[PDB]
């Protein structure tokens, strides 16, 4: 309807702030996937991946990788999240987080959501290992 005053370039500042903001939390638990590796800069979108997992190793480690993508419209638009590795977790936990991603974004519609999504998944994930519907041998 009205797109001129603030160009997409403005969103770059907000997106970049999330990288440095989260980087401080996962200084080591951070993964670089942007088109920067090796080269200096090509078609980077700021997007980045973060390593997540339970708090302990027993009964499992529940390790999952959350990759968030800051669309060229965000926060105007909604980013993209995808789980990787997924060992202990089967899928119920993965899909469960996706549903919560809607509530988090709705409340953070305009602000940082990388920390919210990571915290929500981390908190819920850790609590899982403690109380998970064990079954063994599917």
């Amino acid at each position: 309807m009205s797109l001129s005053h603030l160009t997409l370039d403005q969103y770059y500042e907000i997106q970049c702030n999330e990288l440095e903001a989260i980087r401080s939390i996962y200084m080591d638990d951070f993964t670089d996937l942007t088109k920067r590796k090796s080269s200096w800069d090509k078609q980077p979108q700021i997007i980045f991946e973060i390593t997540l997992r339970s708090v302990d190793k027993e009964p499992v480690e529940s390790s999952i990788t959350l990759h968030f993508a800051m669309t060229p419209m965000y926060p105007y638009t909604a980013p993209e999240i995808e789980f990787k590795n997924v060992q202990n977790v089967m899928d119920s936990q993965l899909q469960m987080l996706k549903s919560e991603f809607k509530k988090i974004h709705n409340t953070s519609r305009g602000q940082e959501i990388i920390f919210e999504i990571t915290s929500f998944t981390q908190e819920k994930l850790d609590e899982f290992q403690n109380v998970v519907n064990t079954q063994s041998l599917e």
